[PDB]
């Protein structure tokens, strides 16, 4: 009822993907705590001993973002729970980031969330993990070095982290949305734009959620002071439920999407547009296929929502 790949995924491991369009890369933690990379061009490939693209605390958080394939940062914890960073540049292939020299302390319990700033084709990140203090700190990377961003105040100790970047097409910069749980335990929203920085409110999303819960986020189709986005998490019946933000009708539309093992985390990928025969979402999660392999869900314009590959490599 297994496999021998499958055995060598990290039961609850952390999960990440990046794309451009269809191309696809998984990252995931093995169970001896390396991190690697599963990818799809035009089928399942990788994610062996051969595919690690660094190593991590056992049970690490793993985010990722990309500006589509040319650059990829992938983030987890170091043993000594600092932030970390593998790179990937077109051309250079994967080397040590330079975040990991900063040794920014977080909480052991700390997530991760990473979103390269949109509509831009300089390279401007922003990270997002939880100080000992339990606070959520941003941490920005602008062409200067690392420094630390806003501090977006206090959460859950241990929360799940979400984010999204886009640019409306009526905008000068960059909108960014971050997801998380608070202390009541309540999932909130926080917000920036370029004329407002970050909105004063925390907006909630759902009333109640399992403590630590994962969170994931996406968001497509940007147009004129318009936008959709998906956030995900894993509720309390143990199905992944959608919360989804459509422009004209705000938050509605919150529901279960698929079942998934007690604890699983969760990465969320998109692109294309309502408006040009799409989207397209791909959700990666431990369902117990195999056990312990990842599995996909698939949202497209084609056939709707399904489940997808039932088991990535290397399963
Ligand atoms: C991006 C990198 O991809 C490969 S190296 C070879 C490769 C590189 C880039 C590729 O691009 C796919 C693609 C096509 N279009 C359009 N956009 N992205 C396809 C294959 C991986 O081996 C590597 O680890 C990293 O994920
Ligand atoms: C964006 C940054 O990428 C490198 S520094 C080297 C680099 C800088 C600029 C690049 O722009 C193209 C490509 C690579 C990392 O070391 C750093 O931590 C950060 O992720
Ligand atoms: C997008 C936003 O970026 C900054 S404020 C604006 C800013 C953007 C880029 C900057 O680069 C260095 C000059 C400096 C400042 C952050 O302080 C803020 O929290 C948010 O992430
Ligand atoms: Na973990």
């Amino acid at each position: 009822m297994s496999t021998p790949g499958a055995q060598q995924v990290l039961f609850r491991t952390g999960i990440a993907a990046v794309n451009s369009t269809n191309h696809l890369r998984v990252y995931f933690q093995d169970v001896y705590g390396s991190i690697r990379e599963s990818l799809y061009e035009g089928s399942w490939a990788n994610g062996t001993e051969k595919n690690v693209i660094g190593n991590a605390k056992l049970g690490s958080p793993v985010a990722a973002t990309s500006k589509e394939l040319k650059h990829i940062r992938v983030y987890t914890l170091t043993e000594g729970n600092t932030l970390q960073e593998f790179a990937y540049d077109s051309g250079t292939g994967w080397y040590n980031g330079g975040l990991g020299g900063a040794k920014f302390q977080v909480a052991p319990y700390s997530c991760i969330a990473a979103v390269f700033l949109a509509g831009t084709d300089a390279l401007q990140l922003r990270i997002y993990a939880q100080k000992p203090d339990n606070t959520i700190q941003e941490y920005m990377w602008n062409g200067d070095g690392w420094k630390e961003g806003t501090n977006l105040g206090g959460a859950l100790p241990g929360t799940g982290i979400g984010a999204t970047s886009f640019r409306y097409t009526d905008y000068n910069g960059p909108s960014i949305r971050i997801w998380f749980q608070t202390d009541d335990l309540k999932l909130v929203q926080r917000a920036y734009d370029p004329h407002k920085g970050w909105y004063p409110d925390l907006v909630t999303i759902f009333d109640r959620a399992p403590p630590r819960t994962a969170i994931a986020a996406t968001s497509f189709g940007a147009g004129n002071s318009s936008i959709y986005m998906r956030i995900y998490f894993v509720n309390s019946d143990n199905t992944i439920w959608q919360v989804c933000w459509d422009h004209g009708k705000g938050y509605h539309d919150k529901g279960t999407i698929t079942p998934v093992i007690q604890g699983s985390e969760v990465a969320i990928i998109s692109w294309g547009s309502f408006a040009n025969n799409g989207p397209d979402l791909r959700l990666y999660f431990q369902n117990g296929t195999y056990i312990s392999a990842v599995s996909e869900w698939v949202w497209n314009r084609a056939h709707g929502s399904q489940l997808g590959r039932s088991a990535l490599p290397p399963a």
